[PDB]
């Protein structure tokens, strides 16, 4: 922080807060500024520059927060050399850094901050337009935009893990360089001092490494040593220089990403965005400022997308709760595997087994009954005081016959239902490969399975509890997964609140979870009418807020009596003492064995507010989507009807004898109607955009296509008085082609109709076709300026969304791509040419 | 309320709260319950006239806490069978038990409690719940239709109370052959306030027969207080309802009550009644009455919801007026607003705009003559000295000397003075007003926020001119009710290109608590709006970054955008609103900063737009796919049109010409149906119809050509038997939509028909078209879908619903008639010949 060496592309001056006189100066500063006022201790600052520059600098030092006006434009007194001045406040002193102003780009008058921030107005918009839910897309977009703005050769999205070991997540380099994606790096490349330094100043630049750095002339009479930690000209340290030495890079630009995560707010370094170049380069301060702002935006976005993945766990927990509630109705024996929701959906796995009275059931990939007997015997004999176990890899646990099992089963999770009854879940082997570069060593994770999370064990234990209670009517788990001997622990049940009533309305079920959630003892509440006594506005144990809640509860119960499916509704009630519980009620029928309705069975689902709002938004979106789909189907039918009408009328007209030229005109109309029926037959363009398509195989000739297109277009062409000519040879005509004719006619007609529309009044258009032995090349040459550049760019498929005409162009290009061809646009003096390539069978 | 007379269809008993002995009774009880026994006298026990389980149930009910839960207690008499309901009420110092006979023709023990009783109305509640919001008349008509279907009474009416207690019939449903009173107002004296309070206390009242003889109640003389039968369901009318029934020609009555909770606990007001009248005596079981009482609660909830939605719509409208009141400071000179398209005609709802400025008169829309405007200004400057504005909806009543000569084209005038010579007029048009009572143009009166908007426009224009209070008396039949409208100018702050503050209007000073002098000449980011050492403290980093982003985007982009904003003021109050930004382009065309204003929005409205925007962001491709399809429609249509032209380009015969013209008719049909989607055409004003000459022969031929294909597919023959006299006659009206309607009607007739069936077409001229097809006929549930009874509609039924609504737009109805092997579709409409 006190290294007295600075880079030579700029100069530094350290002054006092009160005297405004130069104390610390650099050797190159005297040369650059005086290129006469001798730069030295006790010299003023105004005389080195002109009067307006001195006034601006003095006002800047007089400001409260100089960081808002950091890039200042100043002029040297002699020859008016432009310079960028940056002000920074060290304890008891002001440090100003001056850099030369190359032509480059200049903001309006003084750059300030907002104008500099304006330089990154496109990358911010592109980042804010991405659909949420995919961190990799965000990383790729940020890296690409940083590459575009900075212009450095290589851009990397180095990421920090919990053990501070790096992992590149993306990279975009110029062609002709070694990719670095996926290469892990050790924790000694970046010392913790570097991270601490980056936590303070977010952007660091090293313009060149093999350059002689000047020194400073810090005053001897100063009572404190100057700190160069905050200055942007501080010379790189040897340890940091070793990084570029091992990375064969010269110019570096490192931008920290700082997120704010709530205390378990505390700051955290999500990673870095590193830029490298093989040759030295320098960029103006506004570009660095804009890059820092863009990094702030990216940090905000990543912090937002972490919270969205924090909700998938809650959603899966709710789904498991629903499954557990559903499974409570089935009979204890064989009811575990009776219907579609078996114990495969309880925890993610590929094999399940239920040992009960020597009747081993199989549900998938699982060892033989012999091997299952052996593993059950081993678990019984070794782990006496273990109701349940979860082994990551059976080899590590110590199963003698784990070798004979093979690679099919690796992880195991077993529970003891009763003295002789047990349940097993098995997981197949997954191998992990980590490049682990910058070290390269290639570590192996041996034969291990995916870890068993907490809520999976919680669900398994809840299932065990349910089965034990059901069997009775008719707790420490050893987790040897980290090869750290026994880490036995106690899980928690995952039973949601439940209450059930008979047909009349008297309470009959009140489980301990509800007793804890409400605070009401079951003995206190049972044998009381559900509507009016347990839940009621006045004179009731649990006080509903309004009369609307009472009406809604009554409606929900009455509707649920009729319908078997469990409707999800909102619920809100006060507890015994002044607490407003807001949950999501689910009611289901209670059909008995014979099939007589006995009552209702209800359970709540406690959920955070964001999840409920997301569910509401999803419901609204699906309703809007179904309405739009119904409207589109209605329109399609109402257009299909007159389509059939005109088909039949054309058939009737063809029934009467007419001229051979009339016959040709009728045939051209027939091709037009077939094209119309085909385009109306398409369900939507989204399937075309996705890529899933089929092209029919049929015989055709070019005369039909050309005549259909000309008949389609020439009315509009003559609207602008446009001449159309055909130069295709008759030999190419006589040749017959094979493929999908309708797509070709529609695509070529659209392209050449756009050419007609772009044709100025009185222009000329020529159509030619060439057959090479087969390949067909189509040239459409129209007189005029042609399509503008932006529309030509919109024609390409790189853009996600374009104009309607641009969308038609993109769809035609995609169809040509599926037609193993290409589309080219050529501009010449007063001419524009479309070239279309196709490959078919002759 | 203390009347000792009861209706004869039930019986009454009274029990002491503690001793549980009978103290009052009725002769109907003597003739109905103990008939074949203990004497029904004072002090007689209760557990002797019923079976032991019945006595146990009665004892348990009496010992219960809240008896009003399990009211319809079915009880078996001591004699064999003879069921009876046992409704119970707790009155001061007694418990009153009413028995009503259970007729076994219906309801064989289908309800024994409140929860089971409420089940009978599940279908009605489901139908009411899923209706789209924003239409009171639809809710009322559905509600009364459901009442009619559930109860089966002859006449059902929704009777809405106004502020002056005088009622208005909003809807009504009756069996055919009955005189309607729809829309007829009634005096407030028909229903006394005592009846209103009684309805507020007892939600449902039933009078089975007005002519039935009432029976007395024998009560002990030893009690110190008389028994009150006000809460009992067995009470006799006190001649107040007898006269009402005689006047309305009714014999039986079932009258409910609608109670709505309105904010100042919130008060409860009787929004109206749902009255059922019958010409013959009728009896409904207690569960049906109990369910009809439950339906009223859902109806009241929905009515309150619709009222809140209307209030939010009003707030959105005033927000829009506030937004459009801006963009007039930017425009230079008074002529600038007149020249531009969003003119002063859009500031307030008017049919004519006039501006008098320096001997120049600028007029827009329906406006009087120049001499008329000059004489209006002369009158206003000659009779009104100190006024800054005038307002009236009837200029004739205003006292204009030549108001009658001005005609009915313009009636209401609102005028505001800008300078000593320049001033502004807003004029309205003719409105139709009819009021009925069961016992020169008037235009809608000017509201208050309209006056506020006009006053703020006056302030803006006078400020701009300088840079270069007023009485309404027509809302009532009075004179010179002076008012002082307040302005509607939103808070405004504006900065230059560097970021320093430049303009900070007083509204922002009031809202945020700061002052103009202490904030001016400071950077907008960091100094004013900042997380630290700032006047207005932002919440966290995200707000700062978002504000910077929106400022930069506003500078770069060209259109205003709305972004949520939230900050702490200097007094600790958390303000949340919407921020709108715009570029402050100079006359030359170079940006010189930004101009921003806040739109303080209500919490419900603000949160009703976040979810809307979030849902909008989900659908992107499908929104523009419709426009893409609409634009790409033209090319195949142009191709088919030009192919038709070339087909015409040679020699043709008579039949060939006819079939070509039929094809062309279908061609225009396809063109105009693909040109516009028309959405649902819910409003009759929308979907303007082309009206041109046509003949019926072409229409019929074009309609049957589209379906001959399917007819020959099933080998179904179609015959047209309309006479040549009707065919030769020419009508002036819409044709092609009639072609489509006829075509899809015969298409549906072909569907669901056996092969070899006969289809017959007839027309009578009022145009009536009858299409009779032989076979089994269309299934009933399809007709239920097409009539709108079933909310869920199939794709095939949607076309029939569209055709029915189109026929209704032609002021007609579609009729389905069923006979042995015959189904007849009758379409009726009118045109000009």
């Amino acid at each position: 922080q006190k290294g007295k060496l600075i880079q030579p592309f700029g100069c530094l001056l350290a002054l006092d807060e009160k005297t405004f006189k130069v104390i610390a100066y650099s050797e190159n500063a005297s040369e650059l500024l005086t290129m006469h006022p001798v730069l030295g201790i006790g010299t003023d600052i105004r005389s080195l520059f002109t009067a307006p520059s001195a006034s601006a600098l003095q006002k800047a030092l007089g400001f409260g927060d100089v960081s808002l006006l950091n890039p200042i434009l100043v002029h040297c007194r002699t020859s008016a050399k432009p310079f960028y001045a940056i002000i920074h406040r060290v304890t008891g002193s002001i440090i100003i850094d001056f850099e030369p102003v190359k032509p480059y780009e200049v903001p309006m008058t003084a750059a300030g901050a907002l104008q500099s921030y304006k330089l990154a107005a496109k990358a911010i918009t592109r980042l804010q337009s991405l659909p949420s839910g995919s961190m990799e897309r965000l990383c790729d977009t940020m890296v690409q935009e940083v590459f575009e703005l900075t212009g450095y050769d290589r851009v990397m999205a180095y990421k920090f893990h919990e053990d501070d070991h790096g992992e590149v997540v993306s990279e975009v380099t110029k062609p002709g360089l070694e990719p670095y994606l996926g290469l892990h790096y050790p924790a000694t490349d970046i010392p913790q001092a570097a991270r601490f330094l980056f936590m303070k100043n977010k952007v660091r630049m090293i313009v060149d490494c093999n350059a002689k750095h000047a020194r400073v002339l810090q005053d001897e009479k100063l009572s404190f040593d100057l700190t160069l930690c905050g200055s942007t000209l501080r010379a790189p340290h040897s340890c940091h220089l070793q990084y570029m030495a091992n990375m064969d890079s010269i110019a570096s630009l490192v931008m920290a990403v700082v997120v704010n995560e709530e205390d378990g707010k505390r700051k955290r370094l999500w990673g870095l965005v590193v830029c490298h170049n093989t040759t030295p380069r320098f960029v103006p301060f506004p570009l660095r400022y804009a890059c820092e702002f863009l990094a702030q935006v990216f940090a905000i976005h990543v912090n937002k997308e972490v919270e969205l993945d924090n909700q998938m766990v809650e959603k899966n927990i709710l789904r498991t709760q629903t499954l557990l509630c559903d499974m409570l109705m089935r009979d204890a024996p064989l009811g575990i595997v009776s219907q579609s929701p078996n114990i495969m959906d309880l925890v993610k796995c590929d094999g399940a087994a239920l040992l009960y009275k020597d009747k081993i059931w199989k549900l998938g990939t699982t060892p033989s009954e012999f091997h299952l007997q052996e593993i059950a015997s081993w678990l019984c004999e070794y782990h006496m005081d273990s109701t349940g176990l979860s082994t990551d890899s059976l080899h590590d646990a110590g199963f003698p016959r784990a070798l004979s099992l093979g690679d099919s089963v690796c992880g195991m999770a077993a529970v003891r239902i009763s003295s002789k009854d047990m349940i097993f879940w098995f997981r197949s082997h997954t191998a992990g490969e980590v490049r682990w570069g910058g070290a390269a060593f290639l570590e192996v994770v041996k034969t291990r399975s995916l870890p068993w999370k907490d809520y999976e064990m919680d669900a398994i234990h809840s299932l065990q509890l349910i089965l034990r209670n059901a069997f009775k009517d008719s707790d420490k788990f050893t987790r040897i997964e980290g090869d750290y001997k026994a880490i036995i622990q106690n899980p928690n049940p995952l039973i949601p609140p439940i209450f059930g009533t008979d047909e009349f309305g008297w309470c009959t079920e009140w489980n301990p979870a509800m007793s804890k959630l409400t605070g009401l003892k079951r003995e206190e509440v049972i044998d009381k009418m559900l509507l009016g006594e347990v839940f009621g506005t006045q004179k009731s144990c649990c006080r509903l807020k309004n009369q609307e809640a009472f009406v809604n509860l009554g409606i929900v119960l009455n509707n649920a009596v009729t319908s078997q499916d469990p409707e999800k509704v909102s619920f809100a009630f006060f507890t015994r003492g002044g607490k407003y519980v807001e949950c999501l009620l689910c009611v289901s029928k209670k059909l008995d064995r014979e099939g007589v309705v006995t009552g209702v069975f209800c359970f709540l689902q406690l959920a955070s507010h964001e999840l409920q709002q997301a569910l509401h938004v999803q419901r609204l979106a699906e309703r809007t989507a179904v309405k739009r789909l119904k409207a589109l189907a209605y329109i399609k039918r109402q257009i299909r009807n007159p389509l059939s009408g005109i088909m039949f009328t054309r058939k009737m007209i063809e029934g009467t004898e007419l001229g051979p030229e009339q016959r040709r005109i009728l045939q051209t109309s027939a091709l037009c109607q077939k094209q119309l029926s085909k385009i109306l037959d398409d369900s939507d363009l989204e399937s075309i955009i996705e890529g899933c398509l089929d092209l029919e195989m049929k015989e055709f000739t070019l005369n039909e296509v050309l005549t259909a297109s000309t008949s389609q277009v020439m009315m509009k062409s003559n609207g602008k008085s446009v001449r159309i000519t055909n130069e295709t040879g008759e030999e190419v005509m006589s040749d017959t082609l094979y493929g999908d004719s309708i797509r070709l006619q529609q695509v070529l007609a659209d392209f050449m109709l756009m050419a007609v529309n772009f044709t100025p009044s009185g222009g000329q258009l020529t159509v030619s076709a060439s057959l090479r032995k087969a390949n067909l090349e189509i040239r459409l040459t129209h007189t005029g300026a042609g399509i503008p550049e932006f529309l030509l760019n919109q024609m390409f498929g790189t853009e996600e969304d374009v104009s309607e005409e641009g969308l038609s162009l993109m769809v035609s290009r995609k169809l040509v791509k599926l037609m193993n061809g290409d589309v080219q646009y050529l501009r010449q003096a007063g001419k524009s040419s479309f070239i279309i390539t196709a490959e078919l069978a002759a």
